[PDB]
């Protein structure tokens, strides 16, 4: 298992263009568009990322392609990002794994709003840092993924995920 695949598991794969879980339009495996209404505005957001008139629809290829940017710069903003940098790198492989899951997600910003669990996380308190990242709007609104990923950076492991 690794972040691809894992993350693979968590979006799934649409070639046409979809809503989200917030009612956001997406298309590939979890590739925002826009956070706006309008399908207009996807569309043109969509063939703007492609680079070709889609009219909506991609190919899997194409759809890869998005993925891989979108985790190169997901790993690139945890980097860049002073208070995330300092977590991922006390991480084992594994849970780091599951960082990037989040941020690429819920975005560098949103992760770094995880005060408390970000500093559970960097003191290796995993049982702790697991009952608080359970106390928030995002393990209310996606509880079966938010359940995966705190399983994966309580136990260091990817059993939450062997099966799918
Ligand atoms: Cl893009
Ligand atoms: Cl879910």
């Amino acid at each position: 298992m690794n972040i691809f695949e894992m993350l693979r598991i968590d979006e799934g794969l649409r070639l046409k263009i979809y809503k989200d879980t917030e009612g956001y339009y997406d298309i590939g495996i979890g590739h925002l568009l826009t956070k706006s209404p309008s399908l207009n505005a996807a569309k043109s957001e969509l063939d703007k990322a492609i680079g070709r008139n889609t009219n909506g629809v991609i190919t899997k290829d194409e759809a890869e392609k998005l993925f891989n940017q979108d985790v190169d710069a997901a790993v690139r903003g945890i980097l860049r990002n002073a208070k995330l940098k300092p977590v991922y790198d006390s991480l084992d492989a594994v849970r780091r794994a599951a960082l990037i899951n989040m941020v690429f997600q819920m975005g560098e910003t949103g992760v770094a709003g995880f005060t408390n669990s970000l500093r559970m996380l960097q003191q290796k308190r995993w049982d702790e840092a697991a009952v608080n990242l359970a106390k928030s709007r995002w393990y209310n609104q996606t509880p079966n993924r938010a359940k995966r990923v705190i399983t994966t950076f309580r136990t260091g492991t990817w059993d939450a995920y062997k099966n799918l």
